[PDB]
C-alpha cells in the first residue's frame, strides 16, 4: 500500500519529524542504473545477510530506487523482511520505478544523496553510541563511472567507511588494488582493470580514462576506509564482520580515542566482534582497572552477547560484586520476554512441581519489590539463552546441582503446548544440561567417591530445597541416574553398612543364627547388631521372612484353629496385622491421593479393610456371622499370598525385566476388564434367552455378574450368526491378550530400567530401617567441585582435534609465510637496477 | 537358542513355583471355607498340598470381591507367565552363545 | 501400538477363518461317521456346520 | 510395473520430494504457527484441487505427516477451542457437571 | 512462504562445508602463487646477465 515520493531537484528534518525514527546505522548501496546484475548464490546471500543487519540495528538504506537488477532486488529482500524496521530509502531506455523501497526521493541525482548522507555523517547525537555521529557505511559491487565517483565523494569529502567485494567489475579493480604499496602505483590502474574488465575503456576518450586512474588513486589515499569482503569468507556472520571493521576504523582512526578505550569497546561489542575485542583491547599495555568494565558487562548480558560475558569475566570481573540486588531487578522485569513469563504462568498452573513453586516466586518478588549467581543462571535459562548460560553455569557454586535444576525447569517448561518451537529448544536444552551433570559427576567421580557422595545429598542452602539425587528422580533425568557413580551410591544406600562384598547368602544366614554376626563372617566397613539389623538389605530380608512365618501362622489360625474363641493365636494375628497396618497409616503421608493408583497399594489397605471387617463378624457370637467371618477370612488370605507373590515377582525380575514387567501388569489388567465387561453382556445375553422372563428382583443385578462365572468355574437361522459372534468376540479379546504380551516392545534401554532400580530401591529405602515386630517401638565441597568443574572444563575444551585438524589455520599460516618469500623477491630487484 | 532356552527353563520354574505357592493359598481358603471344621488330624497338612489339584485334574457382598480376587490371581500369574515368555529377550551376541556350546560340549 | 493391533487383528481372523474351514471339516468327518447314514434333510447342512 | 527402471527412479524422486516438503513446512514452522497451519490448509486455487493435508494421506507422505508440525496441528483440530494445558481429567469432569 | 523458501534454499545451499572441507580450490589457489613466484624469478635473471 504505502510508499511516499517526493519530486526533487533541510531535507532531513522533513523525514525524521514527520515520517520516522533515528539511525544508529545508513548503509548506502551504489551501483546506479544497471539493468543487468548477476545474483550469484553468493551475492543473493551478501545483500540478504545485510538487510537483516539493518533489520537488526534499525538502519537506513540508501540506493537508486529503480526496479533494475540490484536496486530491485534490495527492495524485495525489503519486502520479504517486513513479512516475516528497515527504512529502505531510494533516490533517483529509460529507467522505471521500484515498488519496494518505503520513501522514494526522485547521473543528475547523485548531488542531493551525497549532500544528505554527509550531513548525516555531520551530526552530534547524546545517545553516543559511534561517538555520536550516525555510523555511515557505503557498500560497492558492480562497475560504471557512477560507483567510482561515489567511492571517491563519499572517502573523499568527509569520512564515511566504504566496503567492497571481489566479485563485480571495478569493486574487483579496488579488491586488487589494497594488498599492495607501489608509492600511490601510478600506473597499476592501467595495469589493473584491463586484464579484467576489457570493454569498457573502448567506449571513452583517453583523458577521462586517466581521470579514472586519477579517480581510483584518490580512493586508495585511505586505506584504512576501504574493507574487502574477500571470496574465502565462506561462511555467516561476514557482512557484519566487515561492516563493524569497517566501522572500527573510520571510528580509532580519529587520532582522538586514545583515551577513549570504552567507546572502541561499546562499538565491538554492539557488533559481535569477539576476536577483534580480544586483540586490540584488551592486550594489557593499553591501561584498564577493570572497574569500568560493569555497565559494559550489564550491556553484554541484555543483548545476549555470550561470547562477551567470558571475555569479561577471564579479563578479570567478579561476578559476585557486580550482581547487585538491583542489577537483578533491572533484569527480571526489564530485559524479561513476556512470551516466556506468559509461559510460566501456564507451566506453574498446568504442570506444579516445587521447584517451579520456588522459581515462579523468585521471578514474582524481582518484579515486586541470596545466592546472586545462581539467579542470573535462572534468568538465562527460562529464557533459553542457549550459550550465555553455558557461561553463568561455569560461575557458579553448587555446578552440578545447578546443571539438573535448569535441566527440572526446562523440562517442565518444556511440557507446555504453547509453543513447540519454544518448548523444542528448553527440551534439548535441558537434555545438554542433565548431560553437562552426567559427566561432571564422572569427573567428580573418578576422584575419590566419598566426596562425591557427599556432594549428591547436599543441602543445597535452598537452591531448590533439594539436593542433586532429589532433582534428578522428579526431572526423571534418567541419565544422571543410570551413571555408576550413582547406582553404586545407591546399592551402598541399600546393602547400608555392611560391605557388598561379603556374599549374598552370607547375609541371610546370619538372620537364622544371630551368634553368626559377631564373628568375622560379615565384612561391614562393638555393637555391630545396631549397624548389621538397619541396612534396608536385612529390614528387607527380615520383613519377608517374617511375612512368611505370618502366613504360615495364618495358615494354621484358619485351619485348625477358629473354633468359636479367639484363643491366644488370634489375637496375635491382629497385633501383626497391626503393624502391617500402623506402618501404612504412618506412610499413608505423601499421598496426594495418587499413591493409591497403583492396584498393589491400594490392595494393602484393601487387604487389611476387608480384614477388620474378619474381626467385626468374628465378634458377634452367632453362627450366621462367625462363618461368615470365616469365608471372609479365607477370601483374605489368598490377597495375603498374591502380596507375597507379587513381592517375589518385583524382588526377581528387579532389573532389566522391570520394565517388561509392571507395563504387562497394566496392560492384562486392561484386558481383564475387557473381559469383565464381556462377561457382563454375555450374563445379560444369557439371562434373557432363558427362563424366569418377569419374575425379578434385585437378585437379577447380583447374578449377572456372576452367572457366566458359575458357567466357567429355536435353531431357525440364529445358529449361523451365533458362532459369528463367538468368531468375533474370540477376534477382539485374543487381539487384547497379544497386545498384553507384546505391548512391553514398543516405545536407550540400559538407562529406562537404571532408573526405574533406582526409583523402587529408594522408594523402599525411604521407609522405616526396622523391622516389622518393632514398627511399635519406633561449603567446603563446594569448593572442592569447583576443583573437580576446572578439570572438566579443560576435557571438553581440548575435545577441539576433529576441529583443529580442519587446517584453516594451516591454510592461512603459510600464506603469510609464501608472502614473506613474495615481498623479499620483489625488493631484490629493486637494487639490481 | 541354547541362550534362549535354560534362561526360559529357570523362567518357567519360578512362574511354576509361584503358581505353587497360590494353588497352596487357594487349599488353605478352600479347605477353611469347606466342612470339617474342627476334626482334623495331619489329614490337612497333606491334603491342602493335594487338594486343588484334585479339584483341577452366603452370596451376601462377598461374592463380588471373589471376583476381584480372580482378576487379581489371574493377572499376577499371567505376568509371571509372560514374563517367562519374554525375559529371554533383555540383557555381541553370538559370542554368548559360542561360548556356552564351547561350555556345554566340553562338558560332556 | 496401534501397528501392532489392526495387523493382529487381520492376523487372528485369518486364523479363525482357518479355524471355522477346520471345524467344518471335522464336521463332515464325524457326522459320517457316526449314525444316521441315509436319513437326511437340509438338516445335514445346517448342523455340520455347528 | 510396465517399467522398473522407471518406476525406481520416480519412486526415488517422490522420496526426496517429499523430503523438499518437509524441511521447508519444519522453516515455515519455526516461524509462527499461526501461518504455518493457514499454509497446511490452503485452497491451492485448484492446484489438484486439494490442500497439503489432503495431498499428503492419499500419497502415504508418512514423513511428511509425522513431523512435528503437522503434529501439532492434529492434536490442536482433536482438542478444538479448548487449550491442549488444560488437564486430560479437568475436560472429562466438565461434562458430568456443566457449571465447572 | 516465499520468503520462508528463500530462508530455506539459503540453508541447503550453506550445507557444502564437507565439501568445501574438499580442497580442490586450495590445491590450485597455491598453484597460482607458486607460478607468482615462479615467473618473478625467471625475469630477474634476464636483468643481470
Ligand atoms: C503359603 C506360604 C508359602 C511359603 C513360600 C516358601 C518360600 C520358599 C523359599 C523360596 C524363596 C523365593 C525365591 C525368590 C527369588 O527367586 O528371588 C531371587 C533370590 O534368589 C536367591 O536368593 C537365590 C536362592 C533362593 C532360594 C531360596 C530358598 C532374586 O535374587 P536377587 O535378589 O539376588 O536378584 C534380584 C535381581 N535379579
Ligand atoms: C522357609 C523360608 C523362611 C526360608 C526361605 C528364605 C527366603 C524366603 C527369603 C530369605 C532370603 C530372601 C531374599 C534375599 C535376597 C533377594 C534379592 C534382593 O534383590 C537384590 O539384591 C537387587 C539388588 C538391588 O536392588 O540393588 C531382593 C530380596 C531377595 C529377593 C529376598 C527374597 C526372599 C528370600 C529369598
Ligand atoms: C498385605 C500387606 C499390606 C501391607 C504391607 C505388607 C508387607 O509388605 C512387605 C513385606 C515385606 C517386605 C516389604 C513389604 C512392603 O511393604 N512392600 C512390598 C515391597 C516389594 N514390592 C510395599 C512397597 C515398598 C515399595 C513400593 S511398594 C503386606
Ligand atoms: C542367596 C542364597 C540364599 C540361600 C538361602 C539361605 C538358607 C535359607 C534357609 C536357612 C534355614
Ligand atoms: C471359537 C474358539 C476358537 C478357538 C480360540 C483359540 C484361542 C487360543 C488363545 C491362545 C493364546
Ligand atoms: C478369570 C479368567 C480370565 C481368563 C484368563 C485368560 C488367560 C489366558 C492365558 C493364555 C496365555
Ligand atoms: C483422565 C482421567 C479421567 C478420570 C475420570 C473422571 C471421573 C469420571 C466419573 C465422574 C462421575
Ligand atoms: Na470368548
Ligand atoms: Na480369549
Ligand atoms: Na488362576
Ligand atoms: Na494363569
Amino acid at each position: 500500500k504505502r510508499g511516499k515520493y517526493i519530486r526533487l531537484s533541510t531535507l532531513y528534518d522533513l523525514m525524521t519529524q514527520h515520517w520516522h525514527l533515528k539511525t544508529p546505522n545508513l548503509v548506502i548501496s551504489v551501483t546506479g542504473g544497471a539493468k543487468n546484475f548477476a545474483l550469484k548464490p553468493r551475492m543473493r546471500k551478501i545483500f540478504s545477510r545485510l538487510i537483516y543487519i539493518a533489520q537488526s540495528k534499525g538502519a537506513w538504506i540508501f540506493t537508486g530506487g529503480t526496479h533494475y537488477g540490484l536496486m530491485k532486488y534490495i527492495g524485495e529482500v525489503v519486502r520479504d523482511n517486513t513479512i516475516s524496521n528497515v527504512v529502505a530509502i531510494g533516490i533517483a531506455p529509460l529507467y522505471c520505478l521500484d515498488n519496494n523501497h518505503t520513501h522514494l526521493l526522485l547521473t543528475t541525482e547523485a548531488k542531493v544523496r551525497t549532500q544528505l548522507e554527509k550531513y548525516i555523517s555531520e551530526r552530534v547525537i547524546p545517545e553516543s553510541n559511534y561517538g555520536g555521529k550516525i555510523p555511515i557505511v557505503c557498500f560497492a559491487q558492480g562497475g560504471g563511472k557512477e560507483t567510482l565517483k561515489s567511492i571517491n565523494v563519499a572517502i573523499k569529502s568527509k569520512i564515511p567507511c566504504v566496503v567492497v567485494e571481489g566479485s563485480g567489475r571495478i569493486a574487483d579493480v579496488i579488491a586488487s588494488l589494497v594488498e599492495a604499496e607501489g608509492t600511490l602505483a601510478s600506473s597499476c590502474v592501467k595495469e589493473s582493470l584491463l586484464r579484467f574488465l576489457p570493454r569498457t575503456i573502448s567506449r571513452l576518450s583517453e583523458e577521462e580514462t586517466e581521470s579514472w586512474i586519477k579517480w581510483i588513486k584518490e580512493v586508495l589515499e585511505s586505506p584504512h576506509l576501504l574493507t574487502v569482503i574477500k571470496i574465502e569468507e565462506a561462511g555467516d556472520e561476514i557482512v557484519s564482520n566487515a561492516i563493524s571493521f569497517a566501522l572500527y576504523k573510520a571510528f580509532s582512526t580519529n587520532e582522538h580515542d586514545r583515551d577513549n578505550w570504552n567507546g572502541q569497546l561499546k562499538l565491538l561489542l554492539e557488533w559481535n566482534q569477539l576476536d577483534l575485542a580480544s586483540d586490540e583491547i584488551f592486550t594489557n599495555d593499553r591501561n584498564w582497572e577493570s572497574a569500568d568494565l560493569q555497565d559494559v558487562m550489564f550491556t553484554a548480558l541484555v543483548k545476549d552477547r555470550p561470547k562477551f560475558v567470558r571475555l569479561f569475566l577471564e579479563n578479570g570481573l567478579n561476578l559476585r560484586k557486580f550482581l547487585t540486588t538491583e542489577v537483578l531487578r533491572e533484569l527480571y522485569t526489564n530485559n524479561f520476554s513476556s512470551l516466556v513469563f506468559k509461559n510460566l504462568q501456564i507451566a506453574k498452573n498446568s504442570y506444579n512441581d516445587a521447584l517451579l513453586t520456588f522459581v515462579w516466586k523468585m521471578v514474582e518478588d524481582f518484579r515486586r519489590g541470596r545466592h546472586p549467581l545462581q539467579a542470573l543462571f535462572i534468568w538465562s535459562v527460562l529464557q533459553n539463552k542457549k550459550e550465555l548460560s553455558k557461561v553463568i553455569w561455569e560461575q557458579t557454586r553448587g555446578c552440578t546441582l545447578a546443571a539438573l535444576g535448569a535441566s527440572k525447569l526446562l523440562k517442565s517448561m518444556a511440557k507446555v503446548k504453547n509453543d513447540i518451537n519454544a518448548a523444542g529448544e528448553s527440551e534439548e536444552l535441558a537434555n545438554e544440561y542433565e548431560t553437562r551433570a552426567v559427566e561432571l559427576f564422572t569427573e567428580c567421580y573418578s576422584n575419590d567417591e566419598d566426596l562425591a557422595e557427599q556432594l549428591l545429598t547436599y543441602s543445597c542452602e535452598a537452591w531448590g530445597g533439594s539436593n542433586c539425587l532429589e532433582l534428578a528422580v522428579e526431572a526423571r533425568d534418567q541419565q544422571f541416574i543410570a551413571q555408576p557413580g550413582v547406582q553404586n551410591f545407591l546399592s551402598k544406600q541399600w546393602y547400608g553398612e555392611i560391605s557388598r562384598d561379603t556374599k549374598n547368602w552370607k547375609i541371610i544366614m546370619c538372620l537364622f543364627f544371630f551368634p553368626l554376626i559377631g564373628c568375622g563372617f560379615i565384612s561391614f566397613r562393638f555393637l555391630y547388631y545396631v549397624s548389621f539389623f538397619t541396612s534396608p538389605f536385612v529390614v528387607f530380608s527380615w520383613n519377608v521372612i517374617f511375612y512368611i512365618a505370618f502366613l504360615l501362622l495364618f495358615a494354621y489360625v484358619l485351619l485348625m484353629d477358629f473354633q468359636k474363641e479367639p484363643t491366644a493365636l488370634e489375637i496375635i494375628l491382629y497385633v501383626l496385622v497391626f503393624v502391617l497396618l500402623c506402618d501404612e497409616v504412618r506412610q499413608w503421608y505423601m499421598n496426594g491421593s495418587k499413591y493409591f493408583s497403583d492396584l498393589w497399594n491400594v490392595m494393602d489397605t484393601l487387604a487389611i479393610f476387608y480384614f477388620i471387617a474378619g474381626i467385626v463378624f468374628r465378634l458377634h457370637s452367632d453362627e450366621s456371622s462367625w462363618y461368615s467371618g470365616r469365608v471372609i477370612f479365607c477370601l483374605d488370605y489368598i490377597v495375603f499370598t498374591l502380596r507375597l507373590i507379587h513381592i517375589f515377582t518385583v524382588s526377581r525380575n528387579l532389573g532389566p525385566k522391570i520394565i517388561m514387567l509392571q507395563r504387562m501388569m497394566i496392560d492384562v489388567f486392561f484386558f481383564l476388564f475387557l473381559f469383565a465387561v464381556w462377561m457382563v453382556a454375555f450374563g445379560v445375553a444369557r439371562q434373557g434367552i432363558l427362563r424366569k422372563n418377569e419374575h425379578r428382583w434385585e437378585w437379577i443385578f447380583r447374578s449377572v455378574i456372576y452367572e457366566p462365572y458359575l458357567a466357567m468355574f429355536f435353531p431357525e437361522w440364529i445358529t449361523i450368526p451365533l458362532v459369528c459372534i463367538y468368531m468375533l468376540s474370540t477376534n477382539i479379546l485374543l487381539v487384547n491378550l497379544l497386545v498384553a504380551m507384546f505391548g512391553y516392545t514398543v516405545g536407550n534401554n540400559d538407562q529406562v530400567w537404571k532408573f526405574q532400580r533406582f526409583f523402587l530401591v529408594q522408594e523402599y529405602c525411604s521407609r522405616l530401617t526396622i523391622p516389622f515386630p518393632f514398627v511399635i517401638f519406633a561449603n567446603e565441597i563446594l569448593a572442592w567441585e569447583a576443583v573437580m568443574k576446572e578439570n572438566y572444563l579443560v576435557k571438553i575444551n581440548t575435545k577441539a582435534n576433529d576441529s583443529s585438524e580442519e587446517m584453516v589455520h594451516r591454510f592461512r599460516q603459510l600464506d603469510a609465510k609464501l608472502s614473506d618469500l613474495k615481498g623479499l623477491l620483489k625488493e631484490i630487484s629493486s637494487k639490481i637496477k
